[PDB]
Parts: structure tokens; sequence; C-alpha cells
């Protein structure tokens, strides 16, 4: 009677069933749940995604050393909702966000809602409250750390309180979130938890472990900074895979370094030791000219973008 692949999968169909579609999955299974998502801003991180992008309505946490680049994806995230017709709020304990840099990243600013509580749990509440009007497309909340409890703030002498504030808040949270789509995310710096990244953890659907891996410079200065990014949990899609990319000084994702990366890996831009050509023409001798070559030869890259994109999906 017993045949394996068979009660497996009347066993992996139960699962999802009682706990909802991805509870299990197979790392390889190549998925196919279009769902929603805004474009993370790097080509690669889309793709280490398995859908193209954070998924809508869920909570997203991207944690990580300061200077790992986490605020540069959220920053992303918000320019790719806005473009989309969506509307942006950012919950500030922090008090770091740059808009002159968040311009530069595409996101508009001006529609951006900005809130800076007073309390941990004042700001959770003004983000609920804004998710629960059904109107928002993403809110990024800049520290879990900063979400400090009133009663810290004022002086309270009795613990366990702000981790027990991030569960409480998300427990509500999630529900409206799914209601309204509206992709919450919560940046996490370290110095995975940060007192309530205890709750985070398990009610995120993704999770995206930051860090910074190497210096760019090209020639013996630097040109800016290389990430790498792992999505430690991901319960839309097979969890685990990684992406990298560039971030220049004063710039965000570097599309061009992307087009350069995934390009080679994928064949389509051929690299001989040091010298980097794309179908009968060369692009230059190391990494940053060939950045340099794309971004002034805008039409190829963009084919090199369309053959990357459809050899994957567009
Ligand atoms: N305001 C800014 N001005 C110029 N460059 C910036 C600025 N913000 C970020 N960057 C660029 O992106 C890098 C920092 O990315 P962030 O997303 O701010 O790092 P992070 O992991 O978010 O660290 P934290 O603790 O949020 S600051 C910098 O090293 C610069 O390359
Ligand atoms: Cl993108």
């Amino acid at each position: 009677a017993p045949d394996r692949e068979k009660a497996l999968e009347l066993a992996m169909a139960q699962i999802d069933k009682n706990f909802g579609k991805g509870s299990v999955m197979r790392l390889g299974e190549e998925v196919r749940q279009p769902i929603s998502v805004i474009p993370t801003g790097s080509i690669s991180l889309d793709v280490a995604l398995g859908i193209g992008g954070l998924p809508r309505g869920r909570v997203i946490e991207i944690y990580g050393p300061e200077s790992s680049g986490k605020t540069t994806v959220a920053l992303h995230a918000v320019a790719n909702a806005q473009a989309a017709g969506g509307i942006a709020a950012f919950i500030d304990a922090e008090h770091a966000l740059d808009p002159e840099y968040a311009k530069k990243l595409g996101v508009d600013t001006d529609s951006l809602l900005v809130s800076q509580p007073d309390t941990g749990e004042q700001a959770l509440e003004i983000a609920d409250m804004l998710v629960r009007s059904g109107a928002l497309d993403i809110i990024v909340i800049d520290s879990v750390a900063a979400l400090v409890p009133r009663a810290e703030i004022e002086g309270e002498m009795h613990v366990g309180l702000q981790a027990r504030l991030m569960s409480q808040a998300l427990r509500k949270m999630t529900g409206a979130l799914n209601n309204s789509g509206t992709t919450a995310i919560f940046i996490n710096a370290l110095r995975e938890t940060t007192t309530g990244g205890k709750a985070l953890k398990f009610y995120a659907s993704v999770r995206l472990d930051v860090r910074r891996i190497e210096t760019l410079k090209d020639g013996t200065d630097a040109v800016g900074n290389r990430t790498r990014v792992k999505v430690v949990k991901n319960k839309v899609s097979p969890p685990f895979k990684q992406a990298e990319f560039d971030i220049l000084y004063g710039q965000g994702i570097s599309r061009e370094g992307s087009l350069i990366d995934m390009g080679v890996e994928h064949g389509f831009i051929r690299k001989s030791g040091s010298w980097f050509t794309y179908e009968g023409e060369q692009l230059g001798q190391g990494k940053e000219n060939a950045r340099k070559f794309l971004l002034e030869n805008t039409d190829v890259a963009n084919e090199i973008e369309k053959k990357i994109k459809e050899k994957l999906g567009i």
C-alpha cells in the first residue's frame, strides 16, 4: 500500500491547508504563486525572494549591522510602491532618515507620511491605525530597538515588556496587513533579535539578513560597498537563497552593477579574466569600467536586462 511520494504530497497538502500555503516546501520547488510584490530595488534579491519582490500584505524584517544597506533597500521598496501609485508611510523612532537621499532613490518624499512617535506603544498604534485605513501599499518602521516602552522612557525603576510590546502589536497588525495588502518592513539594526526581534522572527513572512561584505575599489580608491543579503526566512517561496549587489556612495542599488553580475553568471555577458564582453563588443576591464560603460550605453544593458529578464521573468 505504501508509496512515499503519494503519501508525502497528501501530507504536504494537508499541512498547507491547516496552516497556510508555504508551511512546507521543497527547497528546489519552482514557485508559481505570483502574489503581488514590491520590487526590492535589487533584481537579484527579487530573484532570491523567488517572487520578484517583497510580498504584499506581509510582515518583513530586514536586519543586520548598521551601514549594511538595510535602509537603502527599505527606501527602494518605498520608491517602487509609489511609482505604482501606492501611498507610503514611515514610522520613525530613530530620526535618521535623509529625505534628500531618499529622493535620489526615487522616493517621492512630499507624499511620504512620516511619524515620529513618543513611545514604542504609540509608534505601533500609529502604524496599526494607518494600516487599517487600507490606504497604504507599504509602511516601514525604523528601528525595532527604538521601540522602547513608555514605562522605560519615564524611568520605571520590571521587564520583558518591550518584547511583549512587539508581540501584542504584531498579533493585532498582521490581520489588517493581509486585509489591506500593505507590506510592513521592520528595520532591525543589531549590535536577529533587538529585544522585540523575538516575536518578529515568527510573525514575518520574510526575514532578510543584510550584511556588508566588500568595499568596492576597482582602482586603489573606494567607489562604494557591496552588500550581501540572505533570505533566511521565506514563507512564500523556498528560503535560504542569497543575493548580492552594489550600493555606490550616495547612490542606491546599482542597476548596472546588478546587470553585470547576473549577466556574467547567466552567460549573457562573457568575462575573460579582467575584461567584460557582451555579444561582440567590449564593456571594459574591471567591474567599474563596465558599470561606466552600461551607465553611458543605455541601449546596451536594456537588452541585457531584457535577456536576463526573459530568461527568468520580467
Ligand atoms: N544619507 C546618505 N547619504 C549618502 N549615502 C548614503 C546615505 N544613506 C545611505 N547611504 C549609502 O548607503 C549606505 C548605507 O545604507 P543604509 O541602508 O543606511 O545602511 P543600514 O544597514 O540601513 O544601516 P542603519 O543602521 O540603518 S544606518 C552608505 O554607506 C552609503 O553608501
Ligand atoms: Cl527591483
